């Protein structure tokens, strides 16, 4: 039947042309809507805080520029190097903080449409001591419109923010 | 948990590494095993006369090289070219046969592991009339186990080739 996602098109020439969606604010991109293939371009500078744990794979592929992930893997903190060329694929369920501090970087990922009941956790870890402080868990339909508020719902509460265990306050937005 | 996957890794120096692979008679390389995204590098030169019914989406980004896919598209033979540096996203069921002209040609594809009970399938249709000559439906579990004795069979096989509206044989292997 149909092309339903439109002709085949050049990709570098495509991110050179959303260039400025590639960059705070927005900083990231997807490339087909309602797709089951989650295709996203994903620019920097960003920093964040949050852990991902998906419930499905994530392939990245750094195409430009550098960047990295932070992981917990096996009970300690780790660190996933995407250098400019590289490719990952991530298991589910690996909590991953991804860190891009480079302007004019670009990174293809691509992801799974979650089927209903299958859950996304964003959660935010003590500096201090290392435990977990809070977790999210959202049907994701959107990473524009389930998960701004989530995060700044924790940004606005030091209830939420308040380690468990130690109860130091993390500090929100910024590490 | 674990890195199941391993670490990122340089993606042009594995396909620089794995050129005599992505050469006939093997032509392709799976890049992880035992993962629900399939992800899979595809060379040159390959030629083919099957279409493929993928039950799921297929994602396309042709790295190295030029390649293109003929088509069925709202009942008419159509070609879709996938010009070096272009992406592409095709919807489940679109029949589709890459045509892989060049050496020294790398395309990037990914791809869904088929749950139990959703197949695929492979056609063949009649170069003089246009009408479907032979279709398999298999449940895909490698492109390595499941797929050459496949193919084989209906070179093989004078009854599979033949077209069932205008009794002319197809031609096998080489359109
Ligand atoms: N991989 C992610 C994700 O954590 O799901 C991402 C950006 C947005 C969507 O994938 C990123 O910055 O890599
Ligand atoms: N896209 C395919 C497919 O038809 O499923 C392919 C090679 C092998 C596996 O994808 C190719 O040559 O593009
Ligand atoms: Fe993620
Ligand atoms: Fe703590
Ligand atoms: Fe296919
Ligand atoms: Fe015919």
């Amino acid at each position: 039947h149909m092309l339903t996602y439109g002709a085949p098109f050049n990709f570098p020439r495509w991110i050179d042309e959303h260039a400025h969606l590639l960059k705070p604010p927005v900083g990231n991109r997807q490339v087909w809507q309602d797709s089951d293939f989650i295709v996203t371009v994903v620019g920097g500078p960003n920093h964040r805080t949050d852990y991902h744990d998906d419930p499905l794979e994530e392939f990245f592929y750094q195409l430009r520029g550098n960047a990295y992930l932070n992981l917990w893997v096996d009970g300690r903190r780790e660190r996933a190097d995407l250098k400019e060329g590289d490719i990952f694929l991530l298991p589910p369920h690996v909590r991953h903080s991804p860190q891009r501090p480079e302007a004019g970087s670009a990174c293809l990922v691509i992801e799974r449409q979650r089927p209903a009941g299958m859950l996304d956790g964003f959660e935010w870890y003590c500096d201090a001591c290392g435990h977990l402080v809070h977790r999210v868990e959202v049907q994701l339909k959107s990473i524009v419109t389930d998960l701004p508020p989530l995060f700044e719902s924790f940004y606005a509460s030091e209830d939420k923010r308040r380690c468990p265990h130690c109860g130091q306050v993390h500090p929100g937005r910024a590490a």
